[PDB]
């Protein structure tokens, strides 16, 4: 046992170790997307700016919760980082649909974590999952929302037009 | 075909999307890395410090070639990304070996590409690598052959003095 | 001889000598797209302002290539700068795919000028070909091929609505 | 009929057709120049300064007259640029009075034009080349002719001295 | 063999040690030919200038060379520094002509190794190769060039007179 | 005779000849010195730095006594510079030692030069010599032996530790 660990059931620790994985695989996700915007037959650069973007900020969650997993006395355990499930993510109507499903998953997940933390009687773990995840989940899954509602409202996929302008007066 | 494709061979274009999962793996192994250091029984936060930044480079290296692989309209696929090799890394010298013979491997795949896009006619392609990788490993390399020679001239790893001193007056 | 001849195929000479005169070509071609765009019955400023810069970005292709030629003891010879293919650029669209299909002569050409002077053996003129060249061509072939992308995906160049938004948005 | 014509000779219109192709000529010859003083067997700097200068001169006289064309609604129609009538210039001083005697000769053609834009009561296209070409015309006829005496005077091109000093005290 | 060695003929390392000897060489000659300038019987200050530069900068490109030798894990091994083959070195022309020649000669031994780089097909000491030395090489040639073309234009070395004004407007 | 000439003696002139070789000589041992310390299986930074400082400092005192001989009107005359006695110097503290030695073989050159030049009533040299070189010479040879004392009472060569933290601490 760690000499720092103290009301750290092993079952946290482990849930931790695979919401580690779950945010890199969302970075992944991210930068997949991102670099199907940068394709020459596609080239919307802040679509692909907007992913990269959210690539990044993943790759930081999942530093957060490696850093938390330390902090408790837990013991980080890696898996291989899975591809995604699109190599062409079709448009960027697609890909904000696909990204809103991504942040509903990665929501699900935090929320049984913090289920978890609250029958183990956990409530440091609770307050950091609160304070760091679960805000910023609902913030980005509002964020997405909003930006499908307004392709859909100008036309895409459909309209190349719609997602062009979408592109430099939301994105840019 | 892409419009913008013009003496790439499909054979080089694969050899880049390899080459893209092998920078995202070495991001990986540092990240792995980074994290052994910053466990309360290790407890080092320089080494912890320089492997995430090296995980932080092999990202940009990753990103960098996916750019080249659009800008000649070749098309990303993107695979699991293997976990590394280890959890636990023993010490700040065995890590350091470690991370010589990753960087070693890292470079002889840059020479093998390199060999292919000599053998293809891709002057673009070759000058890439030599540009933004070739001297990148070669530096790379040569660092972390004198950290492990320090270390080991130190006392390293029986000497837990050791690394602490070289956590501090060499990664500090 | 020239005293500071050396290395320096007389193929080569000849090679560079061609160069000169495609990139002084690329110049002319592009000042021409640029007024086209600057007539009152087409009236895309900044198609008009992007053109002109692209035109004098190749008379300094040009004259780079000029100076190598005397630093390497060549003798210049220059001949009649052939008028574009057209007075009349049609479209913002069809200028574009046009400039994609110039862009890729030019690269051609100095690919077949890197295989000579890799078959010369003259690895000055390799790397002066691949430092100031090769890369700026894929750049400009990456962009225009972008570019032409969306104004398809636009509508263009039936849509008169979607060349005046990519004038303002893109290249302004 | 362009929207925007008015009072905009036939005779005009063509008449800046041919100044354009002069204009350009007389940028290739600048060109051509200022590279032979940059050979290595030659090796006058300022020489080959002062001709670049020039040339790139010659270009924004030729782009003012293109904007001139589509601000009256006539049509640009560019035709083969003739290389220049030397390879090798033989000296300062003989390039200095070849340069003299070209810019007489746009003069005269610019004359000529004033003669046909008067003939045509065409008073705007009368201001544009008195404003614009006919003094930028006399200053540079006066200066080269003032250079052309200094190098005589100093017993060019005969002494490599007098060039060598002309080219420092009065080019640098 | 070194723990950082990869891809590194020993035919190259031997190489490179030669090319060492061969810059400190020409940083001795420089040296020579600088204090030769700075002797009261001949006077040039700016010429025993131009040369001590020279000579320091071609300590420079031994040192580069050191550190690539380490870099790449072979190993230093160093030889007499030849005396230059005269110790007066006549004119101010006479030294410019020998610097000329001494360029051409180092550029040669550059070119070999570089044939030796790719014959083992060693990307990164081509690249080292061309981007730090060959087009220095160049520079160097061409500017010796146009010195001793000038100089001998003047008049020199007959003329003390040409001599004292290239020190003074050229070297100056 | 040198118009300049005075007081001169013969004797003094070969004199400073032969200490012009012995400081290029110490500037080439020093230069070995400091790359020994850049290889990969030696790594110590900052001793690589002091012997390149050094190293540097003793051209400058080749420079100044060229100076000198074209002050007084001797005339320069090179000789061959030797390799240093070693290729691996073994440790810092041996290199140290080494350095010790090195310091008072040139003292006692320049010792023998000033007993020369008080035998010919040359005051001027006398100044020279003191001024420049004598506590030049007395402040390296306390230091050096200042270098050598810390790290045998810190138990260098044995400990690689010492050589570690004397790298870290004095010599950075
Ligand atoms: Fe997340
Ligand atoms: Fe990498
Ligand atoms: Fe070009
Ligand atoms: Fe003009
Ligand atoms: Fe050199
Ligand atoms: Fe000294
Ligand atoms: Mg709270
Ligand atoms: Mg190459
Ligand atoms: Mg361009
Ligand atoms: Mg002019
Ligand atoms: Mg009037
Ligand atoms: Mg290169
Ligand atoms: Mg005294």
């Amino acid at each position: 046992t760690s000499q720092v660990r103290q009301n750290y059931h092993q079952d946290s620790e482990k849930a931790i170790n695979r919401q580690i994985r779950l945010e890199l695989y969302a970075s992944y996700v991210y930068l997949s997307m991102s670099y199907y915007f940068d394709r020459d037959d596609v080239a919307l650069k802040n679509f692909a700016k907007y992913f990269l973007h959210q690539s990044h900020e993943e790759r930081e969650h999942a530093e957060k919760l490696m850093k938390l997993q330390n902090q408790r006395g837990g013991r980080i355990f890696l898996q291989d980082i899975q591809k995604p499930d699109k190599d062409d993510w079709e448009s960027g109507l697609r890909a904000m649909e696909k990204a809103l499903k991504l942040e509903k998953k990665v929501n699900q997940s935090l929320l049984e974590l913090h289920k978890l933390a609250t029958k183990k009687n956990d409530p440091h773990l609770c307050d950091f999952i609160e304070t760091h995840y679960l805000n910023e989940q609902v913030k980005a899954i509002k964020e997405l929302g909003d930006h499908v509602t307004n392709l859909r409202k100008m036309g895409a996929p459909r309209s190349g037009l719609a997602e062009y302008l979408f592109d430099k007066h939301t994105l840019g």
